[PDB]
């Protein structure tokens, strides 16, 4: 009734419920937070639009910004954010602000900030004759290739087949913009189809495992080295820090390898209000509550998060972290996926023809043929809903 409702999502709930609880001690409103996986929040989140019913603050992945804005369920906090000390956009990077921002107003206020990096076992990869992470596409490809010749079970990357940014990632690393100026999507042009086929050679060579192994990260990247490179954000620092003490040393991160370029994904997540809220007055006081930049700084720090908050890296732990170092260098080009409402559906349309090609063994040229008219064919759909 007076109880704040806040949907909340990863491990990242954690530090946000801990937090909670100084708040209602500073405040007396009480929160409730639920804690939804990421694999959930975006049926969850279509079924609170559909009912119109819902939280009132709401975590909110960046990619899923554009969707829920259109959507109607998102609150133009404009006028509160702009003049807030701790909430205005000016504080934070440009490219997480450019997920809180549509045609001038904004939807949400950057919690945290995340991007893809390598991770590689440092003793294996010298072992194959790379004293420094793969700098290249051809690199990346030689290692790992050499690294599963070790011997059965033993693989070189790893291709996440739910990962959204993964294809898009390294498309635009081969020159594909996704969507050409038009909005036309590209992704059976030349450089996203041999995107797709440079990553399918992973799978087919043997370098990548074409199954979920059902291994944690520590039993995969640790001991000896299993699955001995991949790719993730800060939350798998943090996670390998705690999990791995028997490759304390005997692993890093790197910086992504380059085709034409080597951009990574720049995600993370806001908080928003829920446009049919009744406690937006409360709502917003928790906002400004998890904005403060110690309070930030605290749980960030902790978990080896990165922060959206451009002074926090300032901080003199974060600048002198090698973690950090290495997040940081990436973040310095990392861009936002395609910032469009349909952005999820496309995403698991890719999912879906990935997997025609990398278990299916459907032809590369003719799946993405296949993909870019599913894509154009709800580009479509929402134009003629528009106009
Ligand atoms: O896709 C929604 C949202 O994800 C945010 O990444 C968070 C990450 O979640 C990942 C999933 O997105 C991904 O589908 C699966 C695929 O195997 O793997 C991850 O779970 O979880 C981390 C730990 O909670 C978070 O730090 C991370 O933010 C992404 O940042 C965001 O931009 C995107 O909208
Ligand atoms: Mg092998």
């Amino acid at each position: 009734s007076k109880v704040l409702n806040v949907w909340a999502m990863g491990d990242e709930a954690k530090s946000l419920k801990e937090l909670a609880q100084k708040f209602t001690k500073d405040t007396g409103i009480e929160v409730k937070v639920q804690v939804i996986p990421w694999a959930n929040a975006h049926d969850k989140l279509l079924t609170a639009v559909a009912s119109k019913s819902g939280p009132d603050v709401v975590q909110m992945g960046t990619t899923w910004m554009p969707e829920f804005v259109e959507a109607g369920a998102l609150l133009d906090i404009t006028k509160d954010v702009e003049k807030s000390k701790n909430m205005n956009s000016d504080l934070f990077f440009p490219g997480s602000v450019k997920t809180t921002q549509f045609d001038g107003k904004t939807y949400g206020v950057p919690w945290y900030a995340e991007t893809r990096v390598l991770f590689y076992r440092t003793d294996l990869l010298k072992k194959v004759g790379y004293n420094e992470a793969p700098k290249t596409w051809d690199e990346l490809s030689d290692a790992a290739l050499k690294l599963s010749k070790r011997g059965k079970d033993m693989y070189g990357f790893a291709i996440d087949p739910n990962e959204q940014t993964t294809g898009f990632i390294f498309g635009r690393q081969n020159g594909s913009p996704l969507f050409d100026k038009d909005g036309t999507p590209v992704f059976n042009k030349k450089p996203f189809v041999d995107t797709v086929t440079y990553l399918d050679s992973f799978i087919k060579n043997g370098s990548a495992p074409d199954t979920d192994l059902g291994l944690d990260a520590s039993q995969s990247f640790g001991g000896d080295g299993i699955v001995p490179m991949f790719m993730s954000g800060p939350w798998m620092v943090n996670t390998l820090k705690d999990t791995a003490p028997d490759i304390d040393g005997k692993w890093a991160t790197a910086v992504l390898p380059k085709k034409e370029n080597n951009e990574s994904s720049l995600g993370g997540a806001n908080l928003s209000i829920f446009k049919y809220s009744n406690k937006k007055d409360d709502a917003l006081k928790f906002m400004d509550y998890m904005s403060q930049p110690d309070v930030q700084l605290s749980w960030l720090k902790d978990t080896n998060s990165m922060p959206a908050r451009m002074d926090a890296w300032e901080d003199d732990m974060l600048k002198n972290d090698p973690y950090y170092k290495v997040f940081g260098e990436q973040m310095k080009t990392a861009e936002p996926m395609p910032l469009i409402p349909q952005f999820e559906e496309i995403a698991q349309l890719y999912g879906k023809s990935w997997e025609q090609i990398y278990r299916g063994g459907a032809d590369v040229q003719t799946q993405m043929d296949t993909f870019n008219d599913q894509v154009e064919a709800l580009l479509k759909k929402l134009e003629h809903h528009h106009h």
